[PDB]
């Protein structure tokens, strides 16, 4: 289930993110700082999407290769690369299809990458269908398996500890998706027995115009995520490295202490493989 | 959406109810008592199902006509009637297809019935698709419209105030469905925005045998209900009589006071129309 | 694939057949004569449908048991039986669900029946999905397996030698379905590679009224048949008896000689199982 | 209905065509000759597919822009362009998504192209759903509307006059698809009433290997075409130019005279707009 196969979400992703520059303005300093601090040059983006963060890293002189399971989303990143094909940096940008579940065979890590990134609440898309989080563990394993020792892994997820609690996803401004075009997002929590099983969001993004004066137009699409509670993900992700890692998490790219006033919309996990 | 069209549920309903006699043993005293107390002879069963309670009322000398929207379920009640066709009582039992939504035209009440019954958590099946409980109000209206003034309406529903609260449906023994054959029931609560929208139960009933020594067999089916909170249903049902009624509700056919120790699995609403 | 599961066809079958009495008027003399001529008293109807011919045989003093795979169609025959439950003849009419494919286990022939009937182009419904006519052979075998030695089997089918040739099904009057209510029947022939694989008919039967003065209403349903060419069926059906049978075929219940002027709409096969 | 959306056909198209060089060897001389003879430099390919003929034209120094409705097929042409991005010719190759039905707005012809090509039996994919060949006429209109006056249009189609007649598509060698990997092609002709409505082909292409020694593997996909009889297409296509055109048709890129011994697998229509 690509969940993006229909292509409606991809078509308007640009409208969903809003000003990519304005979005990337946040955490660019941190991501870049972190990357450089650990002398990272080879970066693998497993959540490429339309290329938002891959493009940023490419421009910033990193050697990036981006993968994604949806060729509908990737098709836009590719489009961008071609458009800037005359730029040496972009001439060396690698964009290929791949799936976390089969990453190991999709992207030959070989020596591995200096850093791996999964941003914008991409991982939560993986379902627990098997009953046990086996799929979660496997995918989380392969992704970590792409990290060269001493390398970095930056994987995030929406704050579901809050969505599950209030039953609603935070509205408006978002560090990853900030666009006045997104008119509505309806949260749908499904709890099997007494455990949260799935959070389904239904977006309503206004396609610029979609009608002459007096008639506005919108695009509607739905995405489903597994609500990973912070504590659980921390445990899950660390386990993916068999413990040989240094773990840490930030609020919205800012330090995070449980009980703090500010409630983050996303939780960024920073893991540094050790051996 | 018959929800019973597939016929899997009907096929094993008998296994789900278990010992009908043992089930009917409960409340038979009360239902009969209540019926007689109000001199009721003409009884309409809008939730006929396989005929459990209609059959009981027939045997008890009442003049009953049973309707139901699922011809898959009704098909078993009919089967029963034929088998006992030699019994005068059963020779006068009426079984026809009908839908609460169109009852008014499906069952010509005319003068009306002395009593109407909807038992076994049948009504909760009606969805709120329209956004507003309009369908609920309409169906609840037609059903009440079949009650002769001074007549009775006995409509029940699972205690969803508890299911919604614990996220799980009560396990094991049940006054309506008590069978050791039912191995599992998985509750699935769906809350759109922050309001409970639907409760989906997934039953696992062991079909006797379904395999030689060493191999047991089961049947799996799913049913979805609108979680009507007590307070809301009391208001809804009373409104269906335009207020010309006498309302009351019992726990599991026993007096019910909010805050009482015993937590009822079902809530039985007893309404007596006045004119 | 019940093909009748949706119930649209059953709901208006009555309208499709038209005047059952006028329909049964044809071949009633022949069927009855044939039956009596071979001293048949126990008759099994494997294509019961709504009960048209079973009812006729019941009224005529035969001891009939009718089976059918569609409970949507059977549900009407049952309805009829109940309505005439006070008639001794109908009190002894047996109606049950069964499938040619599993007839042997569905209907315990035991000694077997004096005659078996499959009329109204019922058998052609069986598809050749398996690639080989295995299903046809098996079903045709079980059906024959219900015939007591010296017994009779009356199985028919539309004249597909003609439908395949003209690509269109004969219009209007029909010995089995004669109703001015049927406004249209669109034939759809599907030939895989160069062999006829399936004939799909789309019926348009006008439901009486379905609208006030000025607005008429119709019902639309589709049925699919395997186009059995005469020669092939003769071979197939005889083989079902392992050759221990006396075969013959009539046009529309009249003698049939290939090349004759009159083009039959149906082909009636009469087989007499022999030692 | 992309008909290619699933992507199974695109994934193995390469295997279906076989040796593109060997395929393109045929008619390359003619296509090129014809193009040059009319001094054509700007070529639009509306059936781009994986880029087979567009690539050939690009290499041959033409200025080509390719469009196609399936992004699953186009995605491969794009892949090819990128790989040869260092070749000036390919740096100027334009590849975009478009649909014959909306071509006029998808590809701004403006002045128009010197030549337009639709090869490999692409057009026959367009269905007649509307009842009337309106869609055929519209699409055929837009495509022609891309031809600059004095320009050329090369549109082909399988010889359905033969497929319809023999009920089977020609086997083996094919000028457009010649690969020993294609193990089977099952034709399926659907005739509504007495008119041929659709021809559905089911391909079985062996994916190289798909299993170790002893186990071979295949890929199965289906495509549906409208069987355009020669005479009809000639009329249809000419009408698309409002008669201001010079029409002609060849067998398999060789002169064609009705009744000739050789039976072409495809019919290539060559139109030269005058207006
Ligand atoms: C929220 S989008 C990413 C948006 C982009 N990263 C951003 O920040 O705007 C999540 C992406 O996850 C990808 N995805 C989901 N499941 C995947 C899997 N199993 N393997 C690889 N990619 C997957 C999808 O194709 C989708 O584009
Ligand atoms: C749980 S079953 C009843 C079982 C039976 N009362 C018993 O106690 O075993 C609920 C019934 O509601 C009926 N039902 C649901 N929607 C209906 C409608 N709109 N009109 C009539 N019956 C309806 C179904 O056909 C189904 O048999
Ligand atoms: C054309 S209808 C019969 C109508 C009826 N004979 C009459 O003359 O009005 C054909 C019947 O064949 C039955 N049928 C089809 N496939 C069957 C199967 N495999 N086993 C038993 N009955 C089957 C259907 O349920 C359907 O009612
Ligand atoms: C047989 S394939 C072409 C293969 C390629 N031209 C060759 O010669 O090998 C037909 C193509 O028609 C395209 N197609 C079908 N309907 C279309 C439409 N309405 N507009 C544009 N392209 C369409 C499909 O996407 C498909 O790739």
């Amino acid at each position: 289930p690509d969940q993006y196969a229909d292509g409606e979400a991809a078509r308007v992703w640009q409208l969903y993110i809003g000003d990519t520059r304005s979005r990337t303005a946040e955490y660019k300093a941190w991501l870049l700082g972190l990357l450089r601090q650990h002398g990272c040059h080879r970066v693998l983006d497993v959540a490429c999407g339309t290329g938002v963060d891959s493009i940023m890293l490419v421009e910033e002189g990193f050697s990036v290769t981006s993968v994604d399971a949806s060729d509908k989303m990737l098709k836009y990143a590719l489009k961008e690369r071609w458009n800037r094909r005359k730029e040496p940096a972009f001439d060396k940008w690698v964009i290929e299809e791949a799936n976390w579940l089969t990453l190991d065979k999709d992207v030959p890590a070989g020596d591995g990458f200096d850093a791996v990134i999964c941003l914008g609440n991409s991982f939560a898309h993986l379902p627990d269908s098997k009953g046990d989080q086996s799929e979660h563990r496997l995918a989380l394993k392969n992704i970590a398996s792409m990290v060269r020792p001493g390398g970095l892994l930056v994987i995030d997820h929406r704050n579901y500890d809050y969505i599950l609690s209030t039953g609603c996803a935070p509205p408006g401004k978002n560090i990853y998706y900030k666009s006045d075009l997104t008119k509505d997002i309806t949260t749908s929590v499904l709890t099997v027995n007494n455990k949260a099983h799935m959070v389904t969001l239904d977006y309503t993004v206004q396609v610029p115009g979609a009608g002459r004066d007096g008639a506005p137009g919108f695009s509607k699409f739905r995405l489903s995520y597994y609500p990973h509670c912070l504590a659980s993900f921390t445990e899950l992700v660390q386990e993916a490295f068999g413990g040989r890692c240094q773990h840490s998490v930030l609020g919205d790219f800012k330090p995070y202490r449980p009980g703090q006033a500010y409630v983050p919309c996303y939780f960024i996990h920073v893991l540094k493989k050790t051996g």
